[PDB]
């Protein structure tokens, strides 16, 4: 694969030269515009003179190539002119003459055509290859500048709080890509008239008069596509917004798989979501319509146009048209039509580039100056003003110099200024107004080169945690491991699948806010030249009974070391030696003292405080013809007249166009001067012109056919997913990550909706047209059948090479763009988190490598495409020479040679289209196959003769269930239980019972979750067989509680999705529970209130589902309250007793006394499962019952 092949030109245009050009251009812009500061409000009027890398070579070569190409058809006309044979009556001598008769000879013209074709193709490809190699550089430059102005300026930002991710939202991939594409496409806009005008002049010169009327039609046909563009863009935007709504709803739905997999809300939660898709589907249909129409515009106008000219042929009154006069005219028409689509694309591209550059100028001209205005002491200020950045009059009359090595902490939660003052001390905040002085020596950035900082708003790297803490220094096990073990991350030690080197942070493994603050303080610890600066890091993530432990680890770490260590915390848990304190209240620090010296000043301040206290052979070797069978699956299944109608229609239209050409040949076949006459002018209008309507009609039908098929398949494919995974087995869902499933649901549905149809249409059109042309060229000369056989056949092998080669390069590209954008994700996301960490300049060091490391692969892919195009062009030129030589040797008639040469010139260009479309289809279908293999697989059957049983909510025998006795080793690949634990429970057991870790999880999962070979045996449960309960409805009757009850969506506003028009959820079944009372009884949100992905965001009064409200099932099952307030848990227990009035039986799973302390009826267990029934807890102590529980009792 050779993912990182070579930089091979990092000096040329990677990082250094890009800045060396763009910065100088900016300097020239500012210096010149200084004279007219506001008379002319330009932005990048000097963006022309930005590089010195000329683009004039591109335009010059392009103009030369266009002239040669447009000349070619005149050579075709010459080669057809000499068809008439005027000999046997005059054979001039013309001895030794050179320029006299060198022109009209056929063979010399043919060789001229070959030379011109090769030269034009080569010049064109080389010129815009060079242009692209410059474009890439421009993109690198623009990015380098956006970073230079976003890194060392965007730290002290206060207006940016309106949109904190605006930069990483705009400049990520919408702007730079737009500018790179527009630079690579500019020559078309600059010199497309150089082709249109030239073609018009040639057509007027050789066509005469009957064609201009039929010629100027296409010059207006192109604006039809330019007009369709806007509507297509609007439809795409609407579809994108609907897709965003669908994606958010799907994320919410899929986030509760284990919760909904058995409750009464399994399928229903997707109902509207399904409609959502259908709803969104409607918008997609609208977009498809315009696209299909656009294809008709591109598939009909030429034919139509030429008919017009031939209609105006009746305005010429001539006998007929010389076959050497109109074949070349049609060739010119078929050549002119190419750059018009480029022009139409440029119509939108210019607007996109202008918008992007203006947005970039506005962003990079937004308070970026003044947001960075430039014994180890820094602070001596006599300011008449020290503004909170933009906010003036914030710190008036501030003057303080802080002796080092102190615990300076102005503890205060209200009006403290701890963040404003903390940022303004080290100069990182714009409080420099007035006069500021520093110490007599540093041992001009305001004396802060020895700073050290830790998070106040948490921050985690998008990489390994160990990387997140490496902090740009050495890394050896001794000091790092000692610091880590001072306050060990044991839960993080076991939870990370590869240690601290495993996934961590955003788009990685999650981390808690307490752990986040610990990580921040630890990365503060593993820093050198420690003169640390903190701004109250321990007011929220308080280490319970460990904040003192953390401060003692830090004691032996730095407070027993020679390094200034401070903290600006407000907590009184670690208040020992909290000597330094201030009373700012919108003022500077005017207080400083020892532990009791503050009481000397005797402020009401001290006293008051007390009162408030895998293999390559299985990937590469099987990569050849990768999607074939999957493509057959794609087309066949969901194709409404996929090939019954659309294939036949496409073939009919193509053959009809070929017959139209043959009819054009027939109309002017041989009657040229055999009959000037008056009745021979309109003979063939029923043989040639009468078919013209077919050319404008038949294709139009096919213009929708392919697209229509795709639309149907999309809905069906999407529906299949919902059909497949409406409900599923718990093993896979508890095994695989959620992100991959969400990606398979979203990205692949986008691909199948948007990109497959145009690729298929283009590939089919190219293949069929090339085949038709090959057939014609073989007809006109038998030798052509042999003559066109070998070389292209060899090309076939070469074709196969590309059919893989660039794909792998694309594969490299497919990953190459992942990291670099994340860089622009990180530095900006921490707009202030990386303010003054003494490594700001060092941020460029990695970016300037990444940019080149990616643009190198970009250029490699471009070069591969260029080589493919050149090879196709030369193969076509060879085919043209062969067919032309054969036609001129055979010399049957002018019509045959004209048709052959025109079709060869047509086929010259379609090979690149065919190859590119083949690659696109292969890659797209391979992407489809990733989720098309799991299209409808079913792994949870339901085949039971369970008779109709009423089974109301009544409790038969208090839910007596003892069905496990010496449980066997479980199976069915669903996290089996791998031991033996006989089960024998207490029927009338109200309160919960302590349990061992060995079987606590197994029992918790065993309350309702299915299993085959787990604990089968003698059973007495529920009055119906455990295995014979109906799979249609019985599983809907169960109930569970999540480990830490999280209901992300509303689940209250629309909680009456099943048949409950109870009209009592307001205050009768919920307020009495006293946990839902806060959100219901005394709340104005109402019976229709929702919280976005929150089970604990806005619902703190009842994190668990309201048990009484659901009983406005009958079996209640508990879990492990990981983050529940003990008082609230006791209140919920009182509500549980209120429910027990209707239940009087509850089983729970717990291993700690905090959840198993209130036992009223319990059992005496065996190794983790209940062994016998016994109320007394002391009896359980004598036996093996509660010894592990006794470890706290
Ligand atoms: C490789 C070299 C192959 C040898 C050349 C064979 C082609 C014949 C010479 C070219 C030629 O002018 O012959 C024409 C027909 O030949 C033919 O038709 C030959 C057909 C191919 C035979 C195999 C006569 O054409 P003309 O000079 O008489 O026409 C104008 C009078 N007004
Ligand atoms: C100058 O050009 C044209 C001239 C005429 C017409 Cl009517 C269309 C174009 C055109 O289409 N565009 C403008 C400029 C342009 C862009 C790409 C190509 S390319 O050779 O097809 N290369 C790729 O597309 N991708 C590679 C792979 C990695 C990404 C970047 C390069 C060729 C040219
Ligand atoms: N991003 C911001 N938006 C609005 N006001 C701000 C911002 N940053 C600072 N301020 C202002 O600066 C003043 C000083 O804030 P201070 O440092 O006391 O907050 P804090 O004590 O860190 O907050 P917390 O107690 O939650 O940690 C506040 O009155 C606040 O209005």
């Amino acid at each position: 694969i050779d993912l990182k092949a070579i930089g091979k030109l990092p000096i040329a245009m990677r990082a250094v030269t890009n800045y060396v050009c763009l910065k100088e251009a900016y300097e020239e812009q500012k210096k010149k515009a200084a004279d007219h500061p506001n008379r002319t409000p330009s932005i990048w009027l000097a963006m022309y003179r930005a590089f010195g890398r000329p683009i004039l070579l591109s335009s010059t070569f392009r103009y030369l190539a266009d002239l040669l190409g447009f000349a070619g058809p005149l050579c075709i006309s010459g080669i057809v002119q000499r068809v008439n044979e005027p000999k046997n009556n005059t054979t001039r001598f013309s001895e030794t003459l050179s320029s006299k008769e060198f022109l009209e000879n056929a063979h010399v013209l043919a060789v001229l055509l070959f030379l011109a074709l090769i030269l034009q193709r080569t010049f064109l490809q080389a010129s815009y290859y060079v242009t692209i190699e410059t474009g890439i550089n421009l993109r690198g430059a623009l990015l380098a500048m956006i970073y230079n102005k976003i890194l060392r300026l965007s730290t002290s930002n206060l207006s940016m709080g309106e949109m904190t991710l605006g930069q990483i939202n705009n400049l990520v991939a919408i702007e730079t890509n737009q500018l790179m594409w527009f630079l690579f496409l500019c020559p078309n806009l600059w010199a497309m008239p150089v082709q249109i005008i030239m073609g018009v002049i040639l057509l007027y010169n050789l066509l005469g008069s009957s064609a201009l009327v039929g010629a100027a039609v296409i010059v207006l046909l192109a604006p039809i596509q330019y007009f369709i563009a806007t509507k297509l863009a609007e439809a795409q935007k609407s579809t994108l917004d609907y897709s965003t709504e669908r994606l958010k709803k799907t994320n919410e739905i899929l986030k509760g798989i284990k919760l909904l997999k058995l409750y009464a809300w399994e399928h229903i939660f997707c109902k509207s979501v399904e409609e959502t898709r259908m709803k969104e589907l409607s918008s997609l249909k609208t977009f498809a319509l315009y696209t299909s129409l656009s294809i008709f515009m591109n598939a009909a106008i030429p034919i139509a146009a030429v008919l017009a000219t031939f209609v105006t042929h009746a305005y010429a009154s001539g006998n007929n048209l010389k076959p050497a006069e109109a074949f070349a005219s049609l060739s010119l028409f078929h050549i002119l039509v190419t750059p018009l689509f480029l022009l139409s694309t440029v119509v939108r591209f210019a607007v996109k580039a202008i918008i992007s550059v203006q947005k970039l100028n506005e962003f990079l001209l937004s308070d970026e100056i003044g947001e960075d205005s430039w014994e180890d002491v820094a602070i001596k200020v006599t300011n008449g003003y020290f503004s909170w950045g933009s906010g003036l009059a914030t710190l008036s009359n501030i003057d303080i110099r802080i002796p080092t090595g102190q615990l300076t902490m102005i503890v205060g939660q209200v009006g403290c200024g701890k963040s404003s003052l903390l940022l303004a001390i080290l100069g990182e905040m714009q409080t420099l107004e007035g006069k500021v002085y520093w110490n007599n020596v540093n041992e001009r950035s305001r004396s802060r080169y020895s700073v050290a900082y830790a998070a106040q708003k948490p921050w985690l790297l998008n990489a390994t945690v160990e990387e997140n803490i490496t902090f740009g220094s050495s890394f050896n096990r001794q000091r790092y491991k000692a610091v880590t073990d001072a306050c060990s991350l044991q839960p993080d030690i076991d939870l990370l699948p590869f240690g601290d080197q495993t996934e961590i942070g955003e788009r990685g493994i999650n981390l808690s806010g307490g752990q986040r603050q610990r990580i921040c303080v630890a990365r503060a610890l593993y820093q050198n030249t420690n003169i640390v600066f903190l701004d109250d890091p321990f007011s929220a993530l308080d280490i319970h009974l460990s904040d003192h432990l953390m401060q003692e680890g830090i004691l032996k770490f730095l407070q027993d070391d020679k390094r200034t260590v401070v903290l600006v915390t407000h907590k009184l848990q670690y208040l020992t030696h909290a000597d330094w304190i201030i009373a700012m209240k919108d003022g500077s620090v005017l207080r400083e003292g020892t532990l009791k010296d503050i009481q000397t000043k005797d402020v009401e301040l001290y006293e008051h405080w007390k009162t408030l206290m895998d293999n390559m052979s299985t990937v590469m070797r099987l990569r050849t013809k990768m999607p074939w069978k999957t493509c057959w699956w794609y087309l066949t299944s969901g194709g409404f007249f996929l090939l019954f109608l659309m294939i036949f229609s496409k073939l009919l239209k193509h053959s009809v166009i070929v017959a139209i050409d043959y009819w054009l040949a027939t109309w002017t076949s041989e009657y040229s001067i055999n009959d000037p006459g008056k009745a021979d002018q309109t003979f063939y209008v029923a043989g040639f012109s009468i078919l013209c309507g077919a050319g404008i009609f038949l294709c139009l039908v096919t213009s929708l056919t392919v697209e229509w098929m795709g639309l149907t398949a999309a809905k069906n494919l999407h529906h299949n997913l919902l059909n497949k995974i409406i409900l599923g087995p718990i093993r896979f869902f508890d095994t695989t990550p959620l992100g991959l499933i969400l990606n398979r649901f979203s990205a692949d549905t986008n691909i199948i909706d948007q990109h497959i149809p145009p690729t298929l249409e283009s590939l089919t059109r190219s293949t069929l047209l090339c085949l038709s042309a090959i057939g014609m060229i073989s007809y006109a000369t038998p030798v052509f059948l042999i003559a066109l056989a070998p070389l292209g056949v060899a090309f076939y092998f070469i074709q196969k090479y590309f059919r893989v080669a660039s794909k792998d390069l694309q594969e490299l590209d497919d990953s190459t763009q992942l990291p670099l954008l994340c860089h622009f994700s990180e530095t900006a996301e921490g707009l202030t988190t990386i303010r003054a960490f003494r490594h700001e300049t060092r941020f460029k060091q990695r970016m300037l490598e990444l940019t080149d490391t990616n643009n190198i692969a970009y250029l490699f892919l471009s070069a591969a495409n260029r080589w493919l195009e050149v090879r196709t062009d030369y193969l076509g030129a060879c085919i043209v020479l062969t067919a032309s030589i054969a036609s001129i040797s055979g010399s049957s008639n002018s019509g045959l040679v004209g048709l052959g040469l025109l079709y060869a010139l047509t086929i010259t260009n379609y090979l690149n289209w065919v190859v590119r479309n083949l690659a696109d289809l292969e890659v797209q279908m391979g992407a489809v196959k990733k989720v098309n293999s799991f299209l409808t697989m079913e792994s949870e059957n339901y085949e039971g003769t369970m008779d109709p049983s009423q089974v109301p909510e009544h409790w038969p025998q208090e839910g007596e269930i003892k069905i496990h006795d010496l449980c066997v080793r479980y199976e069915n690949n669903l996290k089996p239980v791998l031991k033996h634990v006989k089960a024998y429970i207490k029927p009338g057991q109200k309160v919960g019972i302590c349990g061992r870790t060995g079987s606590g999880k197994s029992s918790l999962s065993l309350a309702f979750f299915r299993m085959v070979d787990i604990f089968d045996g003698k059973i007495v449960i529920d009055g119906i067989d455990i295995s014979k309960l109906p799979l249609h409805t019985l599983r809907s009757r169960l109930s569970i509680i999540l480990q830490d009850p999280i209901l992300f969506s509303g689940s209250i506003r629309f909680n009456l999705d099943p048949e409950c028009k109870c009209t009592d959820d307001r205050l009768w079944e919920a307020l009495e529970i006293a946990q839902l009372k806060n959100m219901v009884k005394s709340l104005p949100g109402g019976l229709d209130a929702t919280v976005t992905e929150g089970g604990e965001n806005f619902s703190v009064g009842q994190r668990q589902l309201f048990c009484l409200a659901r009983a406005f099932s009958s079996i209640l099952i508990m879990d492990e309250a990981t983050a529940s307030i003990d008082m609230a848990t006791e209140n919920i227990l009182q509500k549980v007793v209120m429910t027990a009035f209707a239940d009087r039986t509850v089983v729970t799973i717990a291993h700690r006394v905090h959840t198993i302390l209130t036992a009223d009826l319990v059992i005496v267990m065996k190794r983790g499962n209940i062994l016998e029934y016994d109320t007394p807890e002391s009896l359980l102590a004598q036996e093996d019952g509660v010894f592990a529980s006794f470890v706290r009792a």
